[PDB]
């Protein structure tokens, strides 16, 4: 007897989009274990492996223990879906946290990097690489200032096709290994990533930058950088022989893992116990996070929109189907049935997967629009309250992301930023140009935030 996902385990609510899918806290429903399960829909996202070599792989990752490596627990598939079953983590993501900080030195550095060639090192040592590692793969596990990196998604990119769409895409062209995108590679494209990453940490920049993806893409397969930039100055000459080692562009040649623990910047650095703190690259690293965020809630506020342009007339086609007398009333056991079918098929709510939780989500509906969840109801109007809920709730979320990227409370994006955004975004140019043209008629050279959000839903055909 097939063992199945909710039988075991209940959703608690989702935490955040990830690699390959929807990430959502769940619960046992026995022992009230608390996990995170990476939720991955076969239809979206295709195995690169067969059946069996990922088993086998799941089998050896369960078995693994690093306190730098994300613990899975458990592993799941049925029609739709494969579910991954890990420990959660309540610390966020690394650089949501040092950019919360008032100082970083080279020492913050070095204990953050020592953590993550530790946790390489030995996934190495059991022939798994990660291939896709950059910054929001590294969670501090808790909230405590002391708290111990995990890396998530190692040995995923191994199984699972990774996604072509630019709201999945957002950052990944800054950290790849020039060796990854010629085809030929080995766990030392690993070692590059971390590089990319320690660049950052160091000077708040990427090593590697351009205006768009293809440009930023150019400049890491020529693989050239400089360490020419003020922060750069600051920074002792062992943090940027190790970055090169690191960043050597032949694999062969360049430090593995182990060796880069036993780096002099790594030893001296994260010993025991005066070092003066990087003002500018937190200043950098705010920046750039906060522009990496804004693009990334931009794409998925229109992917909401079209998701909704989608859902709201299937909904809508699926209670007509079912309302045979066409008097437009159906009941709570009916609203369920055929939200039931528009979730399973569309995929695009990891937490409606199992039906207690879509009959609660249509009482929350009920509840929301005053209307009696024991008789019959218009399911027109439960359409518009359940869908207009998903939009409010989109929308919501873009200011939230508006809101913190406009760190000096301007109330106002400039031509200049939006450049930035829609670069990191790879929306075209001529493009949202064009679009800022149509909604800033006036040549103000700035946009507020219901301008910024016009701007989107144009940008998605509306
Ligand atoms: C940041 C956020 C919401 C995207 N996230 N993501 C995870 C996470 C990442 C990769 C996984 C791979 C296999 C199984 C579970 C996984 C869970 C994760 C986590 N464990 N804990 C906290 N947050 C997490």
């Amino acid at each position: 007897s097939t063992a199945i996902f909710s039988d075991r385990y209940k959703g608690q609510r989702v935490l955040g989009k990830g690699s390959f899918g929807e990430v959502i806290l769940c619960k046992d429903k026995i022992t009230g274990q608390e996990c995170a399960v990476k939720v991955i829909s076969k239809r979206q996202v295709k195995q690169k492996t067969d059946k069996e070599s990922l088993l086998r792989e799941v089998q050896l990752l369960k078995q693994l223990d690093h306190p730098n490596i994300m613990k899975l627990y458990e592993f799941f598939e049925d029609k739709g879906y494969f579910y991954l079953v890990g420990e959660v983590y309540t610390g966020g993501e690394l650089f949501d946290e040092i950019i919360s900080r008032k100082r970083f030195s080279e020492v913050d550095a070095a204990r953050i990097i020592r953590q993550v060639l530790s946790g390489i090192t030995y996934m190495h040592k059991n022939k798994i690489v990660h291939r896709d590692l950059k910054p929001e793969n590294l969670l501090l596990e808790s909230k405590s200032k002391d708290a111990n990196i995990r890396i998530i998604d190692f040995g995923l990119s191994t199984h699972f096709e990774a996604s072509k769409k630019m709201k999945d895409k957002i950052g990944t062209a800054y950290y790849i290994a020039p060796e990854v995108l010629h085809g030929t590679y080995d766990e030392k494209c690993d070692v590059w990533s971390t590089g990319v990453i320690l660049y950052i940490l160091l000077s708040g920049c990427p090593p590697f930058n351009g205006a768009n993806e293809y440009d930023i893409l150019k400049k890491v397969e020529k693989g050239k950088y400089t360490f020419e930039l003020p922060q750069w100055k600051k920074v002792s000459e062992s943090a940027k022989d190790l970055i090169r080692k690191m960043l050597t562009y032949v694999p062969s040649m360049r430090i593995s893992a182990r060796d880069a623990l036993d780096h002099e910047w790594i030893q001296t650095y994260t010993k025991e116990q005066d070092v003066p703190s990087l003002d500018n690259a937190i200043l950098n690293i705010r920046q750039f996070q906060g522009t990496q965020k804004l693009a990334q809630a931009a794409l998925l506020y229109m992917g909401s929109k079209l998701t909704s342009q989608d859902e709201t007339k299937e909904l809508t086609a699926i209670f007509h189907k079912m309302d045979k007398n066409g008097d437009g009333q159906l009941d709570r056991a009916e609203l369920i049935e055929g939200y039931k079918e528009l979730m399973r098929m569309k995929g695009q709510d990891a937490s409606m997967l199992d039906a207690s939780a879509v009959e609660h989500e249509v009482d929350q509906v009920l509840d929301a629009v005053d209307f009696d969840k024991n008789g019959y109801i218009e399911y027109s109007e439960f359409v518009t309250v359940a869908m207009d809920r998903k939009t409010l709730l989109s929308r919501e979320r873009l200011e939230r992301a508006f809101r913190m990227f406009d760190s000096d409370n301007s109330g106002k994006i400039s031509s200049t930023e939006l450049a930035t955004i829609f670069g990191v975004s790879d929306v075209d140019s001529e493009t949202w140009k064009s679009v800022l043209s149509e909604v800033d008629k006036n040549n103000d050279g700035e946009v507020d935030f219901d301008e910024f959000q016009q701007m989107l839903l144009k940008l998605c055909g509306n």
